[PDB]
């Protein structure tokens, strides 16, 4: 699938940069036909068939054709593509009020109502996803954005789709790995993955958001990946000894390592206390 070639310049002014990862880099911009502001997403291409530096077509391709599905409050709108001989440039919707991983940062504790209605944000975008067979495969704090950080209960929206795949046949085995520190048993263990994957990070989610502590987390990347495989998590009474045990309960239903046994999107939305790389 060929993209718009001409210059992105003469259609959008850039700015202020809003991330920067691997091989893509995300700028704030503004279209000069309307003045409305994006993301814009420069993804670099790969040069040579073999190389290991840039994104290779067929995994751009994707993350843009996933991108094209999706229209929810909770994801992210994509509005334009561009390509030249170096990138691909995505023109995103714009989510302006920082990354969840930085008001966590600024905050240090939140509430178990504030934790909720973060969650039940995210709980509903993934609903959306699985709806529609699409696996993020990426979900974490960074890749939760918020819109307006100073309001007392953010809106949010996920992003970074560049590990998302659809499922159609319940499970995908591709080379997929995403943050040790988020992923599922299945992933640290190469097994064929789901959108289960997906509930197992949420679980790892909640728990950073009530406590302000990661579940695996070792000193090594090594050691967080066993951590994850051997299922070896505990809720420290220092962090959530005024932490209700209903909450508890729901991390315990996701944080399981049989993908098949672990709740889905479906029972997490009716869960009671919802219910109203890889190398070192
Ligand atoms: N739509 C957006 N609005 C604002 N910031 C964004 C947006 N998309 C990405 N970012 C910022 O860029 C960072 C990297 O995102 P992204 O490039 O999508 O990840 P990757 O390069 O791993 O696919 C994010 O963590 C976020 O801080």
């Amino acid at each position: 699938t060929v993209f718009r070639q001409e210059n992105v310049d003469d259609y959008y002014d850039t700015g202020e940069e809003l991330g920067s990862g691997v091989f893509a880099v995300v700028k704030k911009c503004r279209e000069k036909s309307t003045g409305l502001q994006y993301a814009a997403k420069f993804i670099k291409k790969r040069r040579t068939k073999s190389s290991r530096r840039g994104v290779s077509r067929e995994d751009i391709e994707r993350e843009v054709s996933i991108l094209k599905e999706i229209q929810h409050p909770n994801v992210i709108t994509l509005h334009e593509v561009y390509e030249n001989k170096t990138d691909v440039i995505l023109i995103l919707e714009l989510v302006a009020g920082g990354e969840l991983f930085d008001f966590l940062a600024e905050k240090e504790s939140l509430t178990e109502e504030e934790a909720t209605e973060f969650l039940k944000q995210i709980l509903n975008g993934v609903y959306y996803l699985h709806s529609l067979q699409i696996a993020h495969f990426d979900l974490k704090p960074e890749n939760i954005m918020l819109l307006d950080r100073n309001v007392p209960k953010p809106r949010i929206k996920i992003i970074d789709f560049g590990l998302a795949h659809k499922i159609d046949f319940g499970n995908e085995f591709k080379n997929i790995f995403g943050t040790p520190e988020f992923v599922a048993p299945e992933i640290v263990n190469y097994e064929p993955l789901g959108l289960e994957a997906d509930m197992w990070s949420i679980g790892v989610i909640t728990y950073i958001l009530l406590s302000g502590a990661s579940p695996f987390l070792g000193d090594t990347k090594q050691e967080t990946l066993a951590n994850v495989s051997a299922v070896n998590y505990e809720f420290e009474d220092e962090y959530f000894s005024n932490t209700s045990a209903l909450a508890k309960d729901f991390i315990r239903r996701l944080l399981v390592k049989d993908p098949k046994k672990r709740m889905t999107i479906q029972d997490s939305l009716q869960h009671p206390w919802i219910k109203p790389p890889q190398f070192e």
